[PDB]
């Protein structure tokens, strides 16, 4: 939902795992 929307960009910070 239009939470999606922001884990977008977060994506960058995933990697961090």
């Amino acid at each position: 939902g239009e939470e999606e929307l922001a884990e977008n960009q977060e994506f960058a910070r995933e990697l961090a795992n």
